[PDB]
């Protein structure tokens, strides 16, 4: 399969397929060079399935790890040390970390080089779509970055096959929040699907969803790309979710998961929207979260206070302040679990 954004021109590619991994040489002989970035766990795993391909390696720290200034610097003067054009290009190989990373690195070098994306985890289908970068800073979660669309996406499902379940799991709460957006519907029918630890962790039918998610965040961000409007709501969660992440250092997703519970709570504190809390908790328990798991300066913000993505109800997402007491009682009510 493939899918594209709708911008009125400047739209990249978004190829999604198990062995995808082919569509790169298609790209590469029409640059200078190519620097692959690759996280390092990631590089152990595929250091040969890239041999095929110009193009110089670069291993960059695992995870979350390589997100800072000073690998952010290092990665740039080593790059910059080999006489690199304005027509090289970056190739991302990894998860979120890393392609948010290599895409702050080729949207900066020489004001912007050429990015190309390889998502290599389940949480980076929406990771890899978008065109958001960048690191951390010794303040929080995605302080520093920007909006610089790839040059193209290829997402080559063959390399889930060996993500332990834990990053099933923290990569999943991105394919249930995209869901969740579509509404009631697309919803209880995933939960239908994967109700429980063995269908999750065995990627059944895990294609099928990845590609609904994506395919819905690519209608979001070619709407709203600069985040000024509905881009907001896919921030779902990630109100205490960004603030639960960076904090005890649990992964992404499994934050996102608990920020939607925390959500649903705060909506229901505020809107009385009656929603189950102790059905999205039991789904996190059949599912297999680890049930034993700042906010004032998140992207949503304003000189005013918090600013959360909340669901009234399923189709209507808001978005507002919300005094710090329904946010106190909500993280004492969701202890309840
Ligand atoms: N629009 C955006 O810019 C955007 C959207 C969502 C989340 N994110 C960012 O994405 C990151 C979280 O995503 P992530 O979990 O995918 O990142 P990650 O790079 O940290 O990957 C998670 C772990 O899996 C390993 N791994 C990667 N590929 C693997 C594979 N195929 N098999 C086995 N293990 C593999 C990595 O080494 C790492 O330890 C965060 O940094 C988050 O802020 C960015
Ligand atoms: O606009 C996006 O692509 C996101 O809202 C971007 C956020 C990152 P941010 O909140 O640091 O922008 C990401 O966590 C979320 O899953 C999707
Ligand atoms: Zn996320």
């Amino acid at each position: 399969m493939k899918l594209q954004t709708t911008y009125p021109s400047n739209n990249y590619p978004i190829y999604v397929e198990h062995g995808a991994i082919k569509y790169i040489g298609t790209y590469l002989n029409q640059f200078d060079q190519s620097f692959l970035l690759i996280d390092e766990y990631v590089n152990q795993y595929f250091a040969n399935k890239f041999d095929d391909i110009n193009v110089h390696k670069v291993i960059i720290p695992a995870g979350e790890k390589t997100k800072t200034f000073e690998q952010y610097q290092e990665t740039l003067e080593y790059i910059l040390s080999h006489h690199v054009t304005r027509n090289t290009a970056i190739i991302a190989v990894g998860g979120g970390a890393t392609g948010d990373f290599a895409g702050f690195v080729a949207a900066t070098l020489l004001r912007g080089v050429h990015f190309i994306q390889v998502p290599t985890t389940i949480l980076a289908h929406d990771s890899s779509v978008g065109g958001k970068v960048g690191i951390n800073s010794k303040q929080g979660k995605n302080l520093i970055g920007a909006f610089y669309r790839p040059t193209a996406v290829i997402y080559d499902l063959d390399f889930l096959k060996t993500l332990p379940f834990k990053q099933i799991l923290s990569g999943y709460a991105e394919v249930y929040k995209h869901a969740l957006l579509n509404g009631e519907s697309a919803t209880q029918d995933i939960e239908q699907h994967f109700k429980d630890r063995e269908i999750l962790q065995s990627l059944n039918g895990m294609d099928k969803y990845i590609a609904k998610g994506i395919e819905t965040k690519l209608d979001i961000v070619v709407a709203d790309e600069k985040e000024q409007g509905v881009r907001k709501f896919l921030n779902l969660g990630h109100t205490f979710g960004h603030a639960v992440e960076y904090y005890h250092k649990i992964p992404h997703g499994h934050a996102v998961m608990v920020g939607i519970i925390y959500q649903f709570i705060v909506a229901n504190a505020l809107f009385d929207s009656k929603h189950d809390i102790s059905h999205y908790i039991q789904y996190l328990i059949q599912l297999g979260y680890p049930l034993d798991m700042y906010m004032l300066s998140d992207k949503k913000n304003d000189k005013q206070g918090v600013q959360m993505v909340l669901m009234r109800q399923f189709g209507d997402i808001v978005v507002q302040h919300v005094d710090q007491l329904t946010l106190q009682h909500a993280c004492e009510q969701l202890k309840t679990y």
